[PDB]
């Protein structure tokens, strides 16, 4: 007779159940899983066509270019809120939430084996048309809201009142336009096609996303509970849920519809995330000069004064000092070596 | 209960800013985090067409094959320039700012979802049809300017007033043209199509590119924020920056624009880039005598007179004498060096 | 002097299209703010 060992130790398992659950509160080592899934923003043209962008634009002229927000599909976010971890933080070191891992996949990829609805015809007596061509799917996971920035083709092109987008275009907008940099805090309103997650700042959450650019590109989906996505940094953290919120956001465009007409439009689905949280221990950032300063500027007057800062600071320059140097021969410390036109 | 852990301890940012702040007195182990970016030269034909080649020219006689500067792209190149580290150096330990990590994208890959604002309508009532077709992405991060190599299809060809061509093509441009070594130092000039990075010599920057030709082959691209990229050589040291300062060079054709009216035009986007500098230790290869000789010879007496070498020398013979030895018998005997040891013969 | 002088993209000055720089030299407890606020105009914003 041989003998059945103990079963081996897992994370034992408080409760399960809906956001509400968050509430509970559990130790230092606890840890949490959140799993929530994001609709994606195509159009909407009207209340049957969802998952679908406006009937989608053609040749418009530059000078001419105003399309509708219906056919303009918008990065979908969204906001978990989840509780406050440490109650008086009279001192020191508090914790924040910390994204540290993501499962993601797309809702319903097999959906698109229906070349029976409005499907235009392969040819003669074929089935329909799959949905195909430029795609492009995106998302990330952060503490603090996606940071944008604004590139666009077509600088002159007329937005549509709903959206948001990059003010002030000039040619320059075509290209990099450091002017710009936006963020993501409005679901169904920032246009993916004005938009992209500004690398030079998303120093608290991670994204990754391709595009797929291609008149007839095969869409290629995986659908799989078995593999896993890291959100930690060079130090081993993930995003810090600084305001005690975690943002989600997603983009789908699968890719083109084309109706029997040969009218095509944008479809995408629904994107689903599982997102492992830990309570981490940080220095807390926010305590009391802040608020003393917060509280000391409604105290005192906010002045329109003359520039002392950016482009025009009236301040030609700043020395600043630490300790003591044996008396410098060269007061006009040769700091850089001089490289323009040499 | 459960006690709140002790933090773990990251890299203290001491400042963030613009290039400027490169310029703080730090010591030996800090290093730095440049966040640069480049824009595109894709021509730029009219001011509204930023991110645009002018409209591309077909089929063109060998011969007569002379394309404008607004359709050719090139290269975009930049140098930023570090603050020199030696500053306060104590001996001649001698230190110097040392490239470890790279993480680039592309930027704006988003906006290729416009299939709505010149574009040729894809089919009857279909949407336009996006950019696509041949693309080409690449860049490079070095310690010093970027080293080419030239290599052309149709040396035959007549390049425009504005850019920088290999010198002198003959037809072995058209394949391996030695004489067609150059360097990226002027953005917007040398035009891709001409040139490429020269392997046998970029020694102290690394570079990445890759061609996908086509005719209509869809442009794919990533966009993250959770990649690197090692610069470190086989020893473990990227690229040192000689002159203090950091070569950045980038080529992104995304693909071709067509036109409603069917004409097609390259797209580029820019490229941003984080590279992630240290302090290194290096030597000095060099000698003071040979430094100095600058100086010396730079500035002091040059003179024009009667040859002393080359084989106009009027130097007839130079004798060298060290220690002594037993007098020899024959007076004109001679003593000579090889490659490594001293030969004594007769003259004859 | 040595080297050959590039003229390129603006990394300096007024069209510098250098967008930031960090510095650092030790270590510190793992500040709870990543983009360290240091002045107090710059909260949320």
């Amino acid at each position: 007779p041989k003998k059945p060992k103990e079963p081996v130790q897992v994370p034992k398992l408080v409760i399960k159940g809906g956001i509400e659950v968050l509430g509970v509160k559990t130790g230092v080592d606890s840890f949490t899983e959140v799993e929530c899934f994001l609709n994606p923003q195509m159009g909407n043209p009207d209340e049957h066509q969802k998952g679908l962008s406006k009937s989608l634009a053609a040749e418009k002229q530059f000078t001419d270019d105003s399309p509708d927000k219906e056919q303009l599909p918008c990065y979908s976010v969204a906001r978990i809120p989840l509780p406050n971890i440490n109650e008086d933080l009279t001192c020191g070191n508090i914790l924040m939430w910390e994204a540290v891992t993501v499962k993601t996949e797309v809702i319903g990829v097999t959906a698109m084996l229906n070349l029976h609805s409005g499907t235009q015809k392969t040819h003669e007596n074929g089935a329909g048309k799959p949905i195909q061509g430029s795609n492009f799917h995106f998302f990330a996971v952060g503490g603090e809201p996606l940071e944008l920035q604004g590139v666009l083709a077509n600088y002159r092109t007329k937005y549509p009142a709903q959206t948001v987008t990059p003010k002030n275009a000039t040619v320059d907008s075509q290209q990099m336009n450091t002017d710009h940099k936006a963020v993501l805090d409005k679901d169904n309103a920032y246009p993916v096609e004005c938009w992209v997650p500004d690398p030079s700042k998303n120093e608290n959450t991670r994204y990754f996303g391709t595009y797929t650019g291609g008149e007839n590109v095969p869409p290629v989906l995986h659908i799989t509970n078995t593999a896993t996505t890291v959100l930690l940094d060079e130090q081993g953290v993930g995003p810090l849920c600084k305001a005690d919120s975690l943002y989600v956001s997603a983009v789908d465009i699968c890719g083109l519809f084309t109706n029997t007409s040969g009218t095509q439009q944008w479809k995408g689905l629904p994107r689903y995330f599982k997102i492992t949280l830990r309570k981490r221990s940080v220095k807390n950032p926010y305590p009391i000069s802040f608020l003393l300063s917060d509280l000391i500027n409604r105290r005192t007057q906010r002045v329109d004064g003359q520039p002392m800062i950016g482009m025009s600071s009236q301040v030609e320059e700043v020395r600043v000092y630490e300790d003591t140097e044996e008396l410098p021969g060269d007061p006009d410390m040769i700091r850089y070596i001089d490289e323009f036109g040499q």
